[PDB]
């Protein structure tokens, strides 16, 4: 049997749940009959990104419609889709292309989860749960619900829940202290930077085996820079609300996972509108999309020397901005050090 605490056991079962992987793929409209979980390969996903990159270029620059049709056909042949009784939409709309780039970001993590799940499981002297946990190469520990650490985090969750996102409440079911192998080490150089903050990162439960084993990562070289509002970086938020939405939970599936990572922001390059950033200006370490609301700078605390913006959602003096809430982007995978993983229960208003 498992040596791990129950909460952790329940966490492992959840992140390695095969049915959840299929549900995700079905939602992205993949054809599970022609494209089963076992057919997914990294090479396959890379090719798909390139195709999306080319089609994106042809739509922007006014390429032949014959070009766009051929690119669509190759994309749907590479990744079989099931549109039911409707005709398959062409990759000729920039919004639809962005949706498809998002889908591939997810398939990248699902592919990792499945590969690990089918990996070295022969050992009979270990419980299945224990074997998969070790595959994550991440030391996971339960944070004592009553300790100061937990109190601060519960405060961060409660206070930063936005007004417009109050279509659901949020209950912190469990808090885990996570420490990925080799991460503290690659992050070391950035402790020299100032403006290090504890920020939020939401994602589907299906991406977590990938997130824990490989860490958060920037999109590959093949992905169009256009598929992302501020370019190919790693995104974070200061309002639990903003990130929580990326968990993709529902009335039918209410438990989501969310990360709290220490992020070395340094001098932020502040923006009010989208910009497909490739190069970061000299002297800037990150990007900050400004929002109309943000935690009250008054209430900002520290936790082990890292700033925690746990203040209440106060409106900022900026009005000429497209964003409702702040977004922080780092363009170097070493600029983040994951700290906690929270098991959240989304309570929907009905
Ligand atoms: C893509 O834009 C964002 C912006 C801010 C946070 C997140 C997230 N996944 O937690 C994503």
């Amino acid at each position: 049997k498992s040596k791990l605490a129950k909460p952790i056991q329940d966490l492992i079962k959840m992140i390695f749940d095969v049915e959840s992987m299929k549900k995700a793929m079905v939602e992205f409209e993949i054809d599970l009959q022609k494209m089963p979980l076992g057919k997914l390969s990294k090479r396959q996903i890379q090719s798909a990104y390139s195709i999306l990159n080319e089609v994106q270029q042809a739509v922007s620059d006014g390429g032949s419609e014959s070009q766009i049709l051929d690119l669509s056909n190759r994309f749907y042949t590479l990744i079989p889709h099931d549109f039911g009784m409707k005709k398959p939409p062409l990759l000729s709309n920039l919004e639809y292309i962005q949706a498809k780039v998002q889908m591939l970001d997810n398939l990248l993590d699902i592919e990792v989860a499945y590969s690990l799940l089918r990996g070295g499981n022969e050992d009979g002297d270990k419980d299945p749960i224990d074997i998969n946990y070790e595959k994550l190469r991440t030391d996971i520990k339960v944070v004592d619900k009553d300790s100061e650490e937990a109190k601060i985090i519960k405060q961060y969750v409660k206070n930063t829940h936005a007004a417009t996102h109050n279509a659901y409440d949020l209950k912190v079911v469990e808090i885990f202290r996570i420490e990925r192998e080799g991460e503290s080490q690659r992050y070391k150089p950035f402790k020299q930077l100032h403006n290090r903050q504890l920020l939020w990162h939401g994602s589907r439960t299906t991406n977590f085996a990938g997130i824990l084993s490989q860490g958060l990562r920037i999109a590959p070289p093949e992905a169009p820079v256009t598929g992302y509002m501020f370019g190919k970086g790693i995104y974070f938020a200061d309002m639990v609300s903003k990130s929580a939405n990326y968990c993709h939970t529902s009335q039918a599936d209410p438990i989501g996972l969310i990360l709290l990572g220490e992020v070395a922001l340094g001098n932020m390059y502040e923006l009010k509108n989208a910009s497909h950033i490739t190069k970061l200006p000299k002297g800037k370490h990150s990007v900050k999309g400004l929002g109309k609301t943000a935690p009250d700078p008054t209430a900002t605390t520290t936790l082990d020397g890292v700033e925690v913006p746990l203040g209440n959602g106060i409106s900022t003096g900026i009005n000429d901005t497209c964003l409702l809430y702040n977004e922080y982007i780092v363009y170097d995978v070493a600029q983040v050090n994951l700290k906690y993983l929270l098991k959240l229960k989304f309570n929907y208003k009905t």
